[PDB]
């Protein structure tokens, strides 16, 4: 019954995703995030096993809800006359990867390795559960600063994972692959790998490689910071113009740059001062 369950706090953020508030679960003082989405602004709608009409986001979150801490967890949701309200886990203290990179600059490679591996494990979990996120980027990744653990957030542009072609997209253009820009056609996993290349470059360089369609299409990658030969190779591989030339998730995690990753806790002790 909503009001008697949560104590609503300050606005955490807003945007294409909705409006997200800090909240507390009254029953156990649990930190939560309360995300509101207007029905009018809802892209596409889904399908609960019981068959009520909910936004796809709800569908996707439930499909990826489990013990695994690499993806945000949906705890409850409500329907209102003009909106849906999502109760989500909130780590505390937390900071997003965009803010982290803004505050700290280009990340040491040891750190970018730990973070990127964890992103890979989380996207693999999504795909495994039939979910394609479709907006992988620094802003949609939270860092649980205590545990050195990353969380994927905002599945509001996601879809069910299919093996046929997608002709629709509404994630972040600068993270979208050349085949979306040129043809308005992509395949889930290979588009995901492209965005993973953009994000890796973002971590090691402190900014994204392309701002304009022409740059995305041309595919030429310039390194503005000192980046190791192996990291450069991995990044350029993910950012292959032909989708079919892109690494599989397995090929990425077998890549030599990806060897000897730190544990999340190790990562926090060293790089998060914990």
């Amino acid at each position: 019954p909503l009001e008697s369950q949560y104590q609503v706090g300050p606005l955490l953020g807003s945007g294409g995703f909705g409006s997200v508030y800090s909240g507390i679960r009254v029953s156990d003082n649990l930190p939560v995030a309360i995300k509101h989405v207007e029905k009018d602004r809802i892209s596409d709608w889904g399908e609960l096993p019981n068959g009520t009409r909910v936004p796809m986001e709800v569908v996707l979150l439930k499909k990826v809800s489990s013990g695994f801490s690499g993806v945000i967890r949906l705890l409850d949701w409500f329907e209102r006359p003009d909106s849906f309200v999502l109760i989500l886990e909130r780590p505390e203290p937390v900071q997003d990867l965009f803010d982290f990179i803004t505050e700290r600059g280009a990340l040491q490679e040891e750190l970018a390795r730990s973070f990127f591996w964890q992103v890979l494990e989380a996207v693999r979990h999504c795909h495994n559960c039939g979910v394609l996120h479709r907006d992988i980027k620094d802003e949609n990744i939270l860092i649980d600063l205590n545990r050195g653990e990353l969380k994927l957030i905002d599945f509001g542009s996601g879809a069910l994972l299919k093996d046929t072609v997608y002709t629709d997209f509404d994630g972040t253009r600068v993270y979208s692959p050349p085949e979306w820009i040129r043809y308005h056609r992509y395949h889930g996993r290979s588009a995901a790998v492209w965005s993973l290349g953009i994000l890796l470059y973002d971590m090691v360089c402190g900014d994204i490689p392309f701002e304009h369609d022409e740059e995305i299409i041309r595919g030429q990658v310039f390194f503005r910071q000192r980046v190791s030969s192996e990291c450069q190779h991995l990044i350029r591989w993910c950012l292959a113009l032909r989708p079919s030339d892109r690494p599989t998730f397995e090929e990425i995690q077998n890549h030599p740059w990806m060897q000897d990753v730190l544990l999340p806790q190790e990562t926090a002790e060293i790089h998060l001062h914990s």
